[PDB]
């Protein structure tokens, strides 16, 4: 995070000068990974079922 | 001719597996073979005969 400061009206004193400051960022990642299952069943069981 | 079966329902036991089968064909052939005869006679006998 940057930091600011209070500044006097002056053209000659050090308190007349606005501070410089930086802001910085870093990186985070979403990496997609696969989760899965296979459920085998007789075709006759699937054809027979009303539900 | 292909041969069928009654195929059970197990995912694990051999009674659950549909049997493989096999139609086949064969070749019959007409092969042309020659039947022949030569019948020789004297040119005078033809001339002297009534038929």
């Amino acid at each position: 995070l940057p930091e600011a400061g209070w500044v006097g009206e002056s053209a000659t004193e050090p308190e007349g000068v606005i501070p410089t400051s930086k802001v910085t960022w870093a990186n985070r990642t979403l990496v997609a990974e696969e989760v899965a299952v296979i459920i085998p069943v007789p075709e006759a069981v699937i054809d027979d079922a009303t539900v």
